[PDB]
């Protein structure tokens, strides 16, 4: 894996983002691991969240106009990928996010948007945000998130591959289910972790 | 005015955010300038502004355990603080901020981020009336968190619909201090730098004469 995604994975695990156990996910899936980016709730951790997205952003080579995230997760991580990019990347983008109720802030919806936030579960969003995308003619030039867990939703593909299906767009994410996997290998401490986790993937992987 | 007071001044110049000439206010006064922050829309202009308000603060030496920002205005500008401060200030701050209904599926409630405890720094972009921090205020207080302070980009330094400023009835009303990266006094002190803007430096005194303080 890239520097950028194994320091991610050490840095969810610092702040107890990403846990490595038993958990009831809901859905009833009983998941031996769990990842909840809502607990980057610092300065700090905003700082370096913000970097790591703009690194797999700028590492996809996803050309795009503008990021939008959606309310009210994608907010902060829409506006810490843009000051990201402006500072660690020389790129000044416009940003954009909306009001749940114009119900725009930012830029003008305009162009090929990015679409910035934290974790595809069922894609509802997505396919909020989208109406939203649409009814401004604009376009989605790709999703960015943070974890793909690469499991099967209700159906034979997964939430990631629905969202690819319905709008062409790639979707990008810092890590996969498939790195957590390979860190672990690493970490002869973590063998019980590598044996639920490989055998969770075998259940309802991909 | 401070280096990075002027900095910000012409970095809203810049970016049209601060215009001079012209403007029926949304009180109904014409004003001879034009103020709206909204208009900080790309990357750098949220790089920069977090690294502005990240300096009144520090510079304001108020203390303080987390930085709220009320939606959905102030939602950006703590995120950018926060990160100014934690990437440019080597302080490692929780930020905070309110969902405008509660999270129907959920026990999350209405707050979003870190534990709504402490002595708050309520960020935010401009204060134009006093009961523009109620909605901000009652959550504060419905958490036994305490306002430490507000911080704002401009003070327009002017009357409401009373003697005082809407900032003066939020120092009041709430008995705390409203920082701001800069005032109307701050435009003033600009105007008379730039000979070019001697109309603007006269209408601007003016305004300041019939509505100022």
């Amino acid at each position: 894996m890239k520097p950028y995604q194994r320091q991610f994975i050490e840095f969810a695990l610092s702040k107890q983002v990403l846990k490595f156990g038993e958990f009831t996910l809901k859905s009833g899936r009983k998941s031996p691991y769990f990842f909840n980016a809502g607990l980057f709730n610092t300065g700090r951790d905003l700082a370096l969240l913000g970097r790591f997205y703009a690194e797999a952003l700028v590492d996809s080579g996803i050309e795009f106009d503008l990021l939008f995230g959606p309310a009210y997760k994608g907010i902060p991580i829409a506006t810490t990928t843009a000051v990201a990019l402006a500072e660690h990347h020389d790129l000044d983008l416009p940003y954009c996010f909306n009001r749940k109720e114009g119900n725009l802030v930012g830029s003008a919806l305009q162009g090929r948007v990015m679409l910035v936030d934290d974790v595809i579960t069922a894609g509802t969003a997505i396919r909020e945000s989208m109406e939203i995308i649409q009814a401004n003619g604009a376009t989605l030039a790709g999703v960015l998130i943070s974890l793909d867990r690469q499991e099967r939703g209700r159906g034979e593909i997964s939430a990631i591959q629905e969202v690819e299906r319905d709008y062409n767009c790639k979707v990008i994410s810092i890590i996969t289910l498939k790195d957590l996997i390979a860190y672990l290998e690493e970490k002869p401490e973590m063998a019980e972790h590598l044996a639920a986790v490989k055998a969770y993937r075998e259940e309802f992987g991909v």
